[PDB]
């Protein structure tokens, strides 16, 4: 069962159109599709995310108690999609929603494992960022080994930090910045940047992510998906594209594997901003791509699918 | 040797256009090109396709006598090719044109094994499509496994399924009808579809499958390749597009790979239809691409090429 | 360390423009990008390419004086350049000029060993050459094997060759003249055409590359990188393109492992030519391809890098 919560967010970062993804995602008949595949998908509505006009920076750090609440609410809501036994499903919005998606998705389920899919590390914490942008930090504020390294940044009093560094595994990473990549190796964080994705193909990215996070146990997957964790002739429309990405097809191999493991718990889909198409079809191209990328997370397989029946009957 | 067979037929399926197939092939100097690798290439021109005006439907099934005629004719001009000790080459048309194209070359070759690369299985029976579209159809028509499925469609009292389910391998899928993945998965039909390419490397692929089809002993290869196997960004020109293909350089591997066996014994040029390229360069890039696909058939290497002389006398 | 040399220089192939490359290159800010990686760059300029008027093609070898000519000064330079202790980094220009920066690097290094990166072997002689054009030839008069067969062509009376067949490794191979090919498999040189990367993936085609230049014993590579290697897409603008290239994450894959051999000793960044960019983004993609390409041969690494400090104080 799937619990669709829409997140219209945007202050992690600069870039206005980001808290329009819900809608086009929405318009492109996800839910529709999704209802082809589960009988049962309740849509949770979106979000309403108040105004936080008083909201001047922390130290750099922009929009902080407007991003800091927007995940506050956020953790409220996947929490409770969680007690009613679906599977989350967040449309962004920008990353730094994650905070809140992840921290209420593990209030409910502890042991939970995090895949983050992306061009970007997203660990930052606010004494690192050079941007200020809250969607560069959000994995800092999650971690655990990290938590006396965090400020008290207004909007986050509410945070406790949900996961340790052996419960993450990165895809994609091309574009780290050097205080990140620091921390990547400090914490010893399993990481497979397109260098290795390159080296070992993603059949073998995958089997080592699963292995490495379901090996021991079973427990549920946290799939955070950033739309730029996938090449911009796919993904355009979004904030931060850096060239060299995951293909369309990589995208689909990576959440149709995920999905097979029957251990997806919580899902965000994250960073499409329809405003930053250079044309109407670079956004129908993103926005079909992200589409794509949820279905499958959900049993749409390209070998195909069929009912419990028979069809030559 | 190889004798060449154009096939200008578009009636298994609803755009016009695909009968042009043969011309734009012959224009863009298949025929030449072919010449610089094999010394006996002889074209046996275009099959003279009648007009065939009454054709109501069978069901929902279209323009089963035009489709079931074209086949019957094409199988008669593969097997006489076939009996004068040349590799078939057809030049299509629409993909139900394989109906008549593994059943001439069974008639000749009765232990030939079939490589289908295409995005779809094409293995609908007349009573599992929605379309109706005979494109969407041959395989299951070719199948003794399924015998007792076909409904006497007018046109197709001369087909006696030439095939088990054993003989075939699929590669590229990835738009895969329910009724056909039921039949996939009944039949115990080998497949590679996009997931298997991504998973195992189109090097792994190629090794399976000729391992699958050759182990147990050497026999005729027959190549169906529909255009619409490879990504729309390298054959845009087609009928039933479908994103996440396999790429250029996986087509000519693919190719390479089964040229190297020299048991290729019957190939298919299938689904190119020059009315749908967007553009003249949408056109120019799909026959282009269809060109050098099949000259990889018949032994254009990308390592190189060089006659049996000393190049440096 | 880090000596550039500037070659503007296109006599060895007809087209106009390739002698833009230095310029292009370095107003793409290479310099300053290379400092934040190494903090000694030293620009050695451009050389100053002298006009030779009365230069009457060799048979029909073109403009060979002027060839060989620039190649022997830009040896010098390349051999100076070594001498202060430095990687040569050669921005070109077209590739006849690795005759000139191999033979160089050679004099102060003669166990290099060569890994060239390129659509084409640059291997045909002055005698099996249907163009004439020098840049299809420069490995030719680098090769002991090849001695006897290359003739005294005016301007190049100056050149030793300096490699032996077992010293180099070709990447990237897709357009391959008969001879070229003859030569390639008499001399039983290494090589990864795009049917190897294809079958191998550039993982194993890197394991494989490195293992057999310096499995026996760490010796200094020189990489000579054609454009051209990669696919159209990435790098259009280029004087004789050829698709189904490598990726823009397969160059970057290949000069990453190169890096981390701390073996890198030259570099050749050959046949950027602005002047064929259909368009100014064809251009800047291009020029960005090729700056990228260079920065990870120095160091940097898509998973990220980082300082020796404490980023968490
Ligand atoms: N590391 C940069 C880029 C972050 C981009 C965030 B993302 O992944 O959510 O697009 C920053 O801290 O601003
Ligand atoms: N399965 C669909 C699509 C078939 C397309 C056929 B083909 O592969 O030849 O393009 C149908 O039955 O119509
Ligand atoms: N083999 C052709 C093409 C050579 C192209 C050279 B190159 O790799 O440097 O672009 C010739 O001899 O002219
Ligand atoms: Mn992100
Ligand atoms: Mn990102
Ligand atoms: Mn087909
Ligand atoms: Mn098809
Ligand atoms: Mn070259
Ligand atoms: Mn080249
Ligand atoms: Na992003
Ligand atoms: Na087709
Ligand atoms: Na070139």
């Amino acid at each position: 069962t799937i619990g669709i919560i829409g997140a219209p967010f945007s202050k992690g970062q600069p870039r206005g159109g980001v808290e329009e993804g819900p809608t086009v995602l929405r318009k492109a008949g996800l839910l529709e599709k999704l209802k082809e595949q589960e009988c049962d998908v309740k849509d949770y509505g979106d979000l309403p995310f108040a105004d936080i006009p008083n909201d001047s920076p922390f130290q750099i750090v922009k929009n902080p108690r407007s991003v800091g609440k927007a995940s506050e609410q956020l953790a409220g809501k996947v929490a409770e999609v969680k007690k009613n036994g679906r599977i989350s499903l967040v449309l962004g919005g920008d990353h730094s929603l994650a905070i809140g998606s992840i921290s209420g998705h593990a209030r409910v389920h502890p042991d939970l494992g995090v895949i983050w899919v992306d061009a970007h590390t997203d660990i930052n914490t606010p004494l690192t960022t050079t941007s200020g942008n809250l969607h560069g930090q959000p994995v800092s504020f999650l971690l655990k080994e990290l938590k006396g390294k965090i400020p008290d940044v207004p909007g986050f009093s509410w945070v406790t930090p949900c996961i340790s560094a052996k419960d993450i595994v990165y895809i994609g990473l091309r574009d780290v910045d050097p205080g990140e990549h620091y921390i990547l190796k400090t914490l010893g964080i399993k990481y497979f940047s397109m260098t290795e994705v390159d080296r070992l193909g993603i059949g073998k990215v995958m089997e080592e992510t699963l292995s490495y996070l379901l090996g021991r146990k079973k427990r549920p997957i946290h799939l955070s998906f950033d739309v730029d964790g996938l090449d911009p002739s796919f993904t355009p429309a979004t904030g931060t594209p850096v060239v060299g990405g995951l293909t369309y097809r990589e995208g689909l191999y990576i959440t149709e594997e995920i999905y097979k493991t029957g251990l997806l718990s919580g899902l965000d889909i994250m960073e499409v901003n329809p405003s930053l198409g250079k044309t109407p079809e670079e956004v129908t191209r993103t926005v079909n791509t992200a589409v794509a990328i949820t279905l499958a997370c959900f049993g749409l397989a390209r070998e195909g699918n069929h009912k419990p029946i028979d069809y030559l009957n």
